[PDB]
């Protein structure tokens, strides 16, 4: 808290070096605020962003940070699947000439969610990982998907370089006890896509995520658990 940086309704957590994590709130009746954490990444000359905030107005208070605190302009932005806390302020990076980037199927869904579809879409090889021809100058980011598990459109990244390994919705805590929104969930594999994202980013040993603070790699190994007991 005492690292932490606000900026409007933001906060924004260094968590390396050249990347920065970032919070937005969404009051939710029934819950109240619930907290949503995205990337920021310093490349070079260049910044990229991982997913956006809850909605438009939040997500240009992360690019007006960005543009006060580390003063480089943003080159794209990659949002991590077709809910509204990854993809809720795509009109922002839009309006801000922002290149957006997305998993295909995020972008085919993104009209049924109520969400605006990315510019560009992400494939995938058998094994996960990204075609290089789909993410073009992507720096330290390694995009890789684990399959179907929160949704069957979720995607993770990796910052090379670094020891840290974003798993967006699907990865929860070590101390969590739900998987949270299992609504838009394939129950049968979310368990082995969890194992496949910890596979793909064995090195990683900071483990950030949407809904809580940045973990160790046993919130891979109890997210995959909690996973066993749905099938
Ligand atoms: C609602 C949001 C949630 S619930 C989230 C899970 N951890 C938080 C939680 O309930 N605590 C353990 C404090 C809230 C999730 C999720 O668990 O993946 N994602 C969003 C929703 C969703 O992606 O399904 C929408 C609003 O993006
Ligand atoms: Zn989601
Ligand atoms: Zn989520």
């Amino acid at each position: 808290e005492t690292g932490d940086q606000r900026f409007g309704d933001l906060v924004f957590r260094q968590l390396a070096p050249n990347v920065w994590q970032h919070t937005s709130y969404l009051d939710m009746p029934g819950f109240g605020a619930v907290a949503s954490n995205g990337l920021i990444v310093r490349d070079g000359g260049r910044v990229l962003v991982v997913d956006t905030a809850w909605t438009d107005d939040q997500t240009a208070q992360i690019l007006n940070w960005i543009k006060q605190e580390i003063n480089l302009p943003v080159a794209l932005a990659v949002v991590t699947h077709a809910h509204q806390d990854k993809m809720g302020g795509m009109d922002a990076l839009h309006a801000a000439g922002i290149a957006t980037y997305a998993n295909a199927l995020s972008n085919q869904l993104a009209p049924q969610e109520g969400m605006v579809a990315a510019q560009h879409s992400l494939t995938f090889a058998a094994n996960g990982w990204v075609e290089p021809a789909t993410a073009p100058n992507f720096g330290p980011l390694k995009v890789f998907y684990p399959g179907p598990g929160h949704t069957s459109d979720n995607i993770t990244v990796g910052i090379d370089g670094t020891d840290i390994a974003f798993g967006g919705c699907l990865i929860k805590d070590s101390k969590a006890k739900s998987l949270g929104n299992l609504g838009d969930a394939d129950t049968e594999h979310y368990a082995a896509s969890a194992r496949a994202f910890g596979a793909a980013f064995p090195k990683a040993s900071m483990i950030v995520m949407s809904h809580s603070a940045p973990d160790s790699r046993a919130a891979i190994t109890h997210t995959a658990r909690m996973a066993d007991k749905l099938r």
